[PDB]
């Protein structure tokens, strides 16, 4: 059920974010990026700023998960969802999603930061949508 789906997210989720308290030290990010991720699957919630996209990069980076442009490698993110409890259709799904979401947000501003977080602003509505976003 929903429910099941929503644990893998939740999963996925705690994994990805438990570098922040490094990312911030490395950084110097400000404390509004702690605050976005408590809140990144709160219904309605709208993101601070871009140093919450540039915490993303930082995360998606020590997991290596990204390319050498910041994009997404998509088969580690792929990997990286199955590792945590997703079947390989799901994991497909869930990078699928983030896929069309990065062709909908081109990086006209050059601006890594800035595109990764419309990226996963698109990508939390996404996860809305399919009711996957844990509380």
């Amino acid at each position: 059920g929903s429910m099941a789906s929503q644990d893998v997210i939740k999963n996925l989720s705690m994994n990805f974010a438990k570098p922040l308290e490094d990312c911030k030290k490395e950084m110097d990010l400000p404390d509004s990026v702690t605050t976005d991720f408590y809140n990144f699957w709160k219904e309605g919630y709208e993101f601070t700023n871009r140093q919450t996209g540039c915490a993303i990069l930082c995360l998606s980076s020590k997991l290596e998960l990204l390319d050498q442009e910041l994009k997404l490698h998509h088969g580690k993110a792929q990997e990286f969802a199955k590792k945590h409890g997703a079947d390989d259709a799901m994991a497909k799904q869930l990078v699928d999603l983030i896929h069309g979401c990065a062709q909908s947000t081109p990086d006209v501003a050059d601006d890594p930061c800035m595109k990764t977080l419309n990226v996963a602003k698109c990508f939390k509505a996404k996860i809305h949508e399919l009711n996957w976003a844990p509380s």
